[PDB]
């Protein structure tokens, strides 16, 4: 199938399809990660099938799906990385490791431009229209729309698109090494952010 | 104080040697845009309560002594807010200064009880040291810098060390010596965003 | 009919109609209430219709409405009843309790939005359309349009349904006691709001 | 002043029973957000003129005396801005602390007069009494409490029967003693609520 | 005709037309008086008809329209006057009075709403649409357009009306004095404007 | 200082007599929302260094003597800042104070050279005097007003006359009388406009 | 052809059309000129016709442009042209002088509006219409599009008769002797720009 | 200090005669707004310590000594921050000042490493003079200038000249005495562009 649907954590099969890059976002109730809890992980190898995984609440534990995030051999991709970082490390208590978010690459690149979204990347980086659902999205269904399935599949599916795209930019630019340095510090950023610095650039005066 | 070893252009070969571990290290500039105020001093400890004052002439863009003494991966960097000297010697020198211990991100991440972490407060509550801000921000491009005006560079980094490690042990102690590593580690990154014009956002916000 | 008109009160028959929540909101000549009199309050049982009670100028009396409104046995529900409760408080003496308000148990589970108007909550809890006129209507007029009168009645003719889906999402995402809590000091929010606290939060420092 | 009890830990049974009506208190922290700054000291007057004073270790998660005087609902238990430290104890112990009075919000419901509802002017209008401030904030998981810093924690807690009285007579006078009782219902979720992120936002607004 | 044209100043025939309420507007280069020249007058007696009087560069007279303005026996309407007798004066050295401001009034009675411009007024309270140009228009050309002529003069066309509708609801909601003493204050207001007070309220602290 | 009168509820029908001209006055609340904060003293002088300080009962919705003399067209009434007071005597006793002179709408259109258009700094340089801000805002509804209390509101009024004389020799010398009477004449709608709620606006902007 | 295309700088044939003043813009990787290099210079004679000149990364020279801009016989025409001096100064070390600065006029003469942009000036002033790409272009590619090229020179296609216009409009409202100050000005407060105070006014207080 | 020569209306022909260089130059007036706070004082130095301080009276609009030596392109006046002054000038006497030096616009592109541009500051630092602020703000409009008065108004000339030669050897120094001059060129054209209503808009900023 184009999508592949997982309870509680990625299966051993769909699990050994990621020999390289992982494309990865997460839906979660809200921006909170203390109040919010985390509902669906969406993967994708690349090819333009995802695997979808929803998270049950109070579950601390997806040994599968932990495994690829901690493994150092594959990189993890996302936009935005902060915040799933983050989430990830509240729930299962992994540092997602090592990462490229597009993002980042994004505001290191794209100088011309302030529109950072994926939206507007995947439009001008690749040509590829996405389209937002409307903002409010209970993710914490019984069972998600396929609506629901489609926007966390599209959230993932280009990822790895996109990277190479940008990556082609960071060194045409001359801006590669910056972003490699901004993606080791991201985990930290992201568990600062959970320890309440979440509002101030720590490498700010305040 | 005090014992001040002054230098024009470059720190001598010899008072080089004398710093065999950490070095703390503080400049001076004419302002705050390091594209248009020029690095005016630059002032070295090794933390034995002396000092060397190097003076830097306009338009020196060569500091042999130094500038191995910055990129010299074997003895750490000391600064308080090292973010901006940086990009100052960055600038300057075309030198990395690595690897880096800033005790203003350290102050910042364990101090977490205050909102003052200025180095004469974190001297006072950490040392029981007191520092003295200049009266006036001073012309540090001067024909000759005055007494008070060595002395001033001087205290800036006379107690780095001290500090560094009365912070390196509440970080220990409070759980955040591995988020303070990560941060210096981005250091440098982070002052190079500055000249390139970025100094005024943070790159890990959304904008 | 589906809306019932009445002047200055609720009659006894229709007031009877109303064995469980009181589905209520109030229509004025603007947001403060010792400036702008209140014109209209609106009523619902939960069946698809409506009481619309038209109040004159001056009147301080509405000895059925004001029974209703003070029963602690029947539960009131407004969204946004910080607003109203005030209003009823400055026109009639009345301390209406005990509330519910489906604008603070939407802040409290609709965690991922930012959206929590009455329109978007009935349009995602419910799937129902409603629409709002231009902000700019007389409220105090000899005789209200038709149109001012389903406005009106469509403010109530929800809430009962819309409470149900929201207090679900409390139970559901563990919040009922913190939207119970915050319903019982409602009333006292709203009288130190005629005091003149209305732009500051009592428990802030300032 | 003085007169202070030391415990670590937890209270003694024995002092835990001198409290026989209202319970003062008010606690010491590294710092402003609770899942990060943990807390350090708690502090307790009956209203005599004597202060416990309880030194808190870290990652200690459990105080059965002071717990139980926390959660016990017969004595009320008085806080000059209760909302932080209700939260803090909700954190770090699992307890709600209840029934409370909460003198800033006595304060501001009353003293309508002025803007000042720090605990020092509270006390110096309604008590005639002054405290300190520290000169300085200071490391209260420090490994031994200074004689200062005892003092300091106490003189948080030895006026606020004295204070809550005469901030209740003004309610009364000035008729918004039951406004006040209400705020003191809602002020645990309040602080529950602050815990779960919704910190810098009125619940009661429209956002 | 329906539009009435002057040169410099009105005729003395469409002058005597004029033997109640005057309503009027002007139009300007921009809103700093000392810098911004006045350019039109335009004036309605509420038959339908309006005077568009061109005023010339460097023109500090106007016998018959300063005559119409200065008369306390002939009330005349603004839609903001605190603005156009500021302009009357700096060109003319004429206090226009006795005066009557349908946004001060709109702003007394209209409490339920924020927009108290002339287009809403005139939807709201006589159901007229008028609509706005563009914001950029050159009022001091050579010969101005028949589209600048009948904006101009829809800007007076209804004032009369709208007088009347919103004096109604003054009475009504019991403001009408609290209206007139605004009345008499706006041309001091006016003045102070000119004088440097624009941005500050006099009657604040600061 | 001084000479005080003292009345409780409302000035005697002798000591109203005295005033044959022009009455200065400010009053004294709990604080700056009249239908929140009840007026406390009302206080008084004809400007010969005498002052009638008026105690008001909370409830008290009456004061015949007083009320005459502030509905009285032909004696002007002097304030520091009217807009406020006039709200006040208007939400309590139903009286529309008038005429009125406001030196603090004065001292804004002529004492154009500055930014402090308070009572103290207005007194200091129009007539050499000084007065003293008290060290912290006070319960102006207590039992008992203390002697520094009735001083503090006596110094409120007893230059009033002075101030409103210089002010207007200043006002006439750069033009602006006519402005400043135009102002005393709204003012009175002004304040009424407060107790409506515009009172965070002002009435003549867009909005 | 009606766009003619260079690589590196402007042919010798191709620069001797600019007989009188030469209208210019540029295309950058953004707005920080330490940051973002210069991409395209984009010059036009007014006859309709433009020259698009594609700058390589790198490249410090282009002696028959610079030629042209640092002519004190010849009048460089831009729509603000505080930032567009400065990118050339940043690139080549040329001080581009004399200049007309069309923005900085428009904000002297047309005092009506706070529409000061190229596009609402040219359909004001010339009833032209031109349209905005998406804001997002990489003006560094290897190719440019036909699109891209067409964008850049219609920035210079009409600064000739917009300059007329204006121009007029100064002399007209008197403030010609103004605007020609602010000319001479100009490159300083690029090169102030350049030296760090570009988002401070050197004339005020702070 | 001192020697002040006092004029009424205009400076005699004698003392013009003094001034064979630039011209040091302050105003005083009753406030920020040149078309409703008038021209009160002109005072004038040649740089050899003495002044002349000429009281403008209102509606005075003619001064033919002082409006020759503001006209007079032979002769640069210094002001500290002249924007405001030349636009006075130009207000009260159709005069358009020039050439001129500001010390301010000087002090801002040389002292790069300070926030602190006012005169006070710049003569303490450049020349190691103290200049006293008044204690509050004067009516500069009075009918006789006070003693201390007339030491003000001199204070503020008495010393531009050295301070101006104190400024531009820093500005040779730091290489921008160019931006500096093209600045004092501009500057006439940005006052005139305040009197029209320009003042709170930098006019070469997007809006
Ligand atoms: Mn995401
Ligand atoms: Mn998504
Ligand atoms: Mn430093
Ligand atoms: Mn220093
Ligand atoms: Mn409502
Ligand atoms: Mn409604
Ligand atoms: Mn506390
Ligand atoms: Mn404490
Ligand atoms: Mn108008
Ligand atoms: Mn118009
Ligand atoms: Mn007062
Ligand atoms: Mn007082
Ligand atoms: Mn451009
Ligand atoms: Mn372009
Ligand atoms: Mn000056
Ligand atoms: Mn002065």
């Amino acid at each position: 199938a184009t999508i592949r649907y997982h309870e509680g954590d990625i299966s051993a099969e769909d699990a050994a399809r990621y020999k390289g890059a992982i494309a990865i976002d997460t839906e979660t109730l809200g921006l909170v990660p203390r109040r919010d809890r985390l509902c669906v992980v969406q993967l994708s190898s690349g090819d333009g099938t995802a695997d979808v995984i929803r998270i049950a609440a109070g579950q601390k534990q997806a040994p599968n799906l932990v495994h690829m995030l901690a493994d150092p051999a594959r990189q993890k991709i996302f936009h935005y990385g902060r915040f799933d970082i983050a989430v990830l490390f509240h729930t299962f208590g992994v540092t997602t490791t090592p990462v490229f978010c597009t993002k980042i690459a994004s505001r290191l690149c794209r100088t011309y431009t302030d529109r950072h979204g994926l939206k507007d990347n995947l439009k001008e980086m690749l040509e590829v229209d996405i389209s937002k659902a409307q903002q409010s999205s209970d993710w914490a269904a019984e069972t998600l729309s396929p609506a629901q399935l489609e926007y966390a599949a599209s959230d993932v599916l280009y990822l790895h698109a996109l990277r190479d795209k940008l990556t082609a930019r960071l060194i045409r630019d001359g801006r590669i090494e910056h972003a490699d340095a901004c993606f080791a510090f991201l985990p930290t950023r992201a568990k600062l952010d959970l320890l309440g610095w979440d509002e101030t650039d720590i490498f700010a005066h305040s």
